[PDB]
């Protein structure tokens, strides 16, 4: 006999069990590990799987997390370059790639392996350019559109609500405002929805968002766009904020909360867009994924920007093969 | 045609999805609502179902909880006397029945509460055949046996809250004695959740330091530390609280949430809960009492084999003999 | 030597975030359990005049200490047990009856915690918050009435039920007096910043297909309905008080619809307390959000302030 | 006026407000950020301050954390190379300095990190003279002694992260062997956080069941369970992780938040952290190593007296001689 046999008397019979809320993180770079630690911190999964092509670094990150198991509530942390380790995931976060032509080749291999072992999963795409790669993930996986989610402008909106909170001196959760469309240079700041305690700030300042504004809100939007670039210049990358926002998305889905997030969904047929492109809009997230999108009253220039972004994205998307 | 339809544009096709971690609390008395509020506070369920025979109270308790949904993370709270509201529960907490009057043994509640369980235990597994049943109603050890006979479920899915509360009271009294946190005080109250509970002095330790080695008189009448009085306080704790406020509820609610956390998060933590202990320490009958057990998503998968001293084994069999007498005469 | 001296070798107790709950009825214990569940304090004190029930409640909470992160739970009818509290939650009571209760409780609170923040929960909460402010001598930023905080939570729940989303994703403010005369600020009701009144301009009027005036009446009637069904309400208010305490003890500056002294706002000339969007942090209630309310909403605020002052003007000492 | 003045009407006068549970992290490398993200994720502080000599990276880490403020409960995140930004800290975590190269002993870093601490520690105490210092930089036991001598703080306010991490690793490996949660496993690694650490086999247990009483060969060479191998894996764990990913950070960040939680919440939980152990187990000089210690809002208030076997005392005193041998040659 062994010490396990002499100390522990089995009551329930032996079993190989399938986890209930397994999460897989593809890519253990700065972003992937930031997602992993935030996911573990919120006690969101009973099995965290890591996957990467760098076998040594992957094993090291896995061991480092396992050594903290005493302080967590995740009884199984696993990792391998073989995608069988991701089997039966509920949510798969894809952060792999360089930081379009190069990332599409990565996704052409990764996405089929994901749905081969987790056909019922939800896929959150984080790799840049995220709106284009969410389209690639949707096409390659064959999954319905409510199960392919691009992180999109969820982070851009968090940055905007932080800068707005700094102007007013209240908590970012008490400041409301949505950055929508394309994650990056061409995002759209819906000024009509910017409010505090239901007080529409554009009604107190109708020049909000224009070039003659005593409060300079166009500069705030510019700082949201330039935030990634400035932080990248200072520390080489960004990871902590995106990791926190991904865990926020996973919380809404795994707990089935039906909270509204500015994430990227397939917006063909909305606001006059005719191509299959992914853009960020207010979306309802729950245990089934992205089940609903909020219909908004967007001004002409806001719709014009969405149409322009959709044209720019599709112009890249149409030349991709297989 | 509806504000929902004007504002909410569908992306996924309309369906009805089963809950992932639904929990039912049967009986919304003092204990049932303390379990419910602790479960909700820890964000342990995506659907909470309540059942009671008092329709008006049951509805008001559902509504009160729903009014706090802004501060919670449970998107569905439902309640009805019909057990169809409990369908597809992962865990069913049973707190219905009568409680102790002032100075009344939990063993005096057997017959009244067995009759309650014969009505409700069949209706539970009818609508939740895949569920785990946590017995809270007293006497918990006997009612866990009764639940294990009436539902047909395997042993690993029928769990009595048992001495998880009793050990929590013991570790608190330990903690006050030594000046450290109760989580840093280790000790196990086992056997009956009642007057015949057994303090396992051989395992009472701080940071791996056996306190019985420091004081061999631990638990005897020639003890300068009077550890026997600490065990008496644990036994007397419920009677003292009932005399002061009429009942107990907050501590047991926290204890039940603690068990549910280990199972729904699949942690495999060890809790002293009441299980079928036949063939252990000389127990010859299907006696239910508390032993250190491993809880996870499957329920009660394992029991920890202990190396008890002779005085402790005798107290355990003495506790089991007390429990077997009432069990064997149950219709 | 003792076992504590044999086992514990010394190397080296003022609480950092002490909270007192006054009154251990249904509401007080609901506040206590929600405060403990969120690990908001290192020392919880309870005070009531029913000595035996107070002791039993204290012992019951202590027995669950293993599952909590609050190392000191104390209780006593004597207010010395409340010494040096950061926040005091007042839930005691059964107007004339409750004023005689507060004339006793409030001076004892400030005697033993002269720098505390007081949260008044007892009804009528707007009158009793004013009474607390006068008796305590505290600046108005340290006297907070729970006010319409719970009402706005009930409103957002009913919105969420109407739309199928989480209440935290529904936004709308119930302000003014906590009773039947609360104001629904329809112009702020929004989902994802989409103004629901601009989609339904008849929001709040009599001829409204979405019947928003009825949702406002359900907010008022729900308190009466729960009371008729289970005898009282407690779980929702306990969660809402714990949410307020979280904003202050974590210094978050989140906005809550709590009751503050609104003299000089919206034409109100008397010293009355009404619910407005207020910024709560470690200093207490440091700011109020300036809104541009409609005429009838301001008219209801001035009517409530008149009814409140009509009762307040005849209170002695 | 500005938008802030037209929208927000002051109820309270403006005031200089001192933070309530401010934490500073010195050194924003792999370990410092892992601590920060763990501190922020558990909502342990209302003000996080960051300090480093790399001004650009320091500001980038500050902005990156600030961009996640919507998902946090920390209203103030600040960063500067000037220690005035650390003022009024309750706890200061020092993770600055050089780390092990592949295959390098922690003790080989002592002279480089002592010179780093000679400038860091005085600046910390100038701006937070009433703080607790958690030393993380290696060799942590010696640098805790150095910190204690440079700070002038009482012993109960200078803490080395110590074997809190080695013990978590040991309890994890024990858990994988037994199939239960590490929190239900109990075992202590004491002494130096390094090659000469001591595994207290006499205190290893599960539910109070002494595992050395089930296997008296535990820790020796003729052991069927190969427990000496488990301790070897703990000692070698850092070198193996460094070989694979170049460093370690996630587990120590979780360990540091664990200590901070016990202290800021005043819990008096027991952790194996590095403290001044002169006069214990025959140790003659002011050396720091890990023993079970009670941590609360005052810091390290108490040490647990253990009944160590003669072999365990010898290994512990051997570890103290090794540390003191390096401690003598400091200037
Ligand atoms: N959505 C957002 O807002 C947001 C914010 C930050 C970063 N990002 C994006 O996330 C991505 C991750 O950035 P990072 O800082 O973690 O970079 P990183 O270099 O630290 O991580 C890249 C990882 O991808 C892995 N990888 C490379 N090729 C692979 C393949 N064929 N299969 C599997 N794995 C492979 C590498 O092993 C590496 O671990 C970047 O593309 C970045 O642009 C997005
Ligand atoms: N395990 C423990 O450590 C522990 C601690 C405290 C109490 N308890 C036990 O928990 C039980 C609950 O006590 P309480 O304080 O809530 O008493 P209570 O009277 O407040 O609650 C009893 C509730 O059960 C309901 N009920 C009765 N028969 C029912 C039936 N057939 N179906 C559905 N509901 C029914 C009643 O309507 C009532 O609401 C008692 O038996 C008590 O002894 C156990
Ligand atoms: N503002 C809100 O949203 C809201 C919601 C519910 C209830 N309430 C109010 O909260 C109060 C509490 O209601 P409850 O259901 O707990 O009532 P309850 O009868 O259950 O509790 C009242 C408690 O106050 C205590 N008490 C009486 N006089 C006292 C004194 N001088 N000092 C200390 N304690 C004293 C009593 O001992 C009793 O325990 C009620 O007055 C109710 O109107 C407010
Ligand atoms: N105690 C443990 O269990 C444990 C576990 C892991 C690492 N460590 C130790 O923690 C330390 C940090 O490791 P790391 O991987 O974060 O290193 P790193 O190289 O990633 O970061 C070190 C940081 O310290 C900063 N720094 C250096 N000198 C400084 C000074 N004089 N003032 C201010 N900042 C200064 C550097 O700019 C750098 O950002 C190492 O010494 C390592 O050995 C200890």
């Amino acid at each position: 006999a062994t010490l396990k046999e002499k100390l522990i008397a089995p009551v329930a019979e032996e079993e190989t069990t399938i986890p209930n809320n397994k999460i897989t993180v593809v890519g253990v770079g700065q972003v992937g590990m930031a997602c992993a630690i935030s996911i573990l911190g919120k006690s969101l999964t009973d099995e965290l799987a890591l996957v990467d092509v760098l076998e040594d670094k992957l094993k090291g990150e896995m061991m480092d997390l396992q050594h903290g198991s005493l302080f967590l509530q995740t009884p199984k942390i696993v990792a391998d370059k073989d995608y069988s380790v991701t089997a039966n995931s509920k949510i798969v976060v894809v952060t792999a790639g360089v930081r379009v032509q190069r990332n599409v080749n990565v996704f052409k291999f990764i996405i089929p392996q994901i749905v081969k072992y987790s056909p019922d999963c939800i896929i959150i795409v984080v790799s840049n350019p995220v709106d284009i790669l969410t389209y690639v993930t949707w096409k390659l996986s064959g999954l319905p559109k409510h199960r392919v989610i691009g992180s999109g402008c969820n982070l851009d909106s968090a940055r905007f609500r932080y800068l707005m909170a700094e102007k007013l001196g209240v908590h970012p959760s008490s400041c409301h405002g949505w950055i929508l469309g394309e994650h990056g240079d061409s995002s759209v700041a819906v000024w009509s929805g910017v409010n505090v305690a239901g007080v529409s700030l554009q009604e107190l300042n109708p020049e909000m968002g224009t070039d003659n504004d005593s409060e300079n809100w166009k500069e705030v939007h510019k700082m949201v766009v330039e935030s990634a670039y400035e932080v990248i210049k200072l520390k080489g990358y960004t990871n902590w904020a995106i990791g926190l926002s991904v865990a926020d998305l996973i919380e809404s889905m795994l707990k089935n909360l039906s909270r509204i997030h500015p994430v990227s969904t397939m917006v063909q047929g909305m606001y006059g867009i005719e191509n299959e492109v992914f853009l960020s809009l207010p979306c309802v997230l729950n245990a089934r994924g992205l089940t609903s999108v909020i219909n908004q009253k967007l001004k002409d220039d806001e719709v014009a920007q969405l149409k322009n972004s959709a044209d720019t994205l599709w112009g890249i998307q149409k030349d991709l093969k297989d």
